[PDB]
């Protein structure tokens, strides 16, 4: 699988809006993830205690993680497929320390698409969503390959 430049531009076009307030998008995405698939929250030893969306929105640390997460993803998307260097540290920590299965990466991918669909209809129509899905499928495919090399293959 390989995205076209046109598809990458649709991806970067909506990400540009995300960057107007990465912290806000991060909260929305993590909260959507945790509510749609509660089991995923259990992987966060530092945030597993949060009981409600209100507590999640009020968590300064969760907001910080959201920023760290989306900024790392943004750097990967901007590489337009040439993200080998960026994927190494991410795959190692998520495979060996956090133990995040591909199934959960699919869940957060679903969350990202849901939030962009809701917040950015102006830059997330059908074709743009297709481009983002293709970019995230590539991300997950390469991460999975790395997982396997690392001995996890979650
Ligand atoms: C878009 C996909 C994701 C990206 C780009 C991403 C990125 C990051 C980054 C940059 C960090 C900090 C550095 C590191 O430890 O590697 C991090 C930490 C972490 N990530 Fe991910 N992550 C993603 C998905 C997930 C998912 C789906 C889960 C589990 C449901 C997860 C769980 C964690 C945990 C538990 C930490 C540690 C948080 C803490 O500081 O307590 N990540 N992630």
């Amino acid at each position: 699988m390989v995205l076209s430049e046109g598809e990458w531009q649709l991806v970067l076009h909506v990400w540009a809006k995300v960057e107007a307030d990465v912290a806000g998008h991060g909260q929305d995405i993590l909260i959507r993830l945790f509510k749609s698939h509660p089991e995923t929250l259990e992987k966060f030893d530092r945030f597993k205690h949060l009981k409600t969306e209100a507590e999640m929105k009020a968590s300064e640390d969760l907001k910080k993680l959201g920023v760290t997460n989306l900024t790392a993803l943004g750097a990967i998307l901007k590489k337009k497929g040439h993200h080998e260097a960026e994927l190494k540290p991410l795959a190692q920590s998520h495979a060996t320390k956090h133990k995040i299965p591909i199934k959960y990466l699919e869940f957060i991918s679903e969350a990202i698409i849901h939030v962009l669909h809701s917040r950015h209809p102006g830059n997330f129509g059908a074709d743009a969503q297709g481009a983002m899905n293709k970019a995230l499928e590539l991300f997950r495919k390469d991460i999975a390959a790395k997982y396997k090399e690392l001995g996890y293959q979650g």
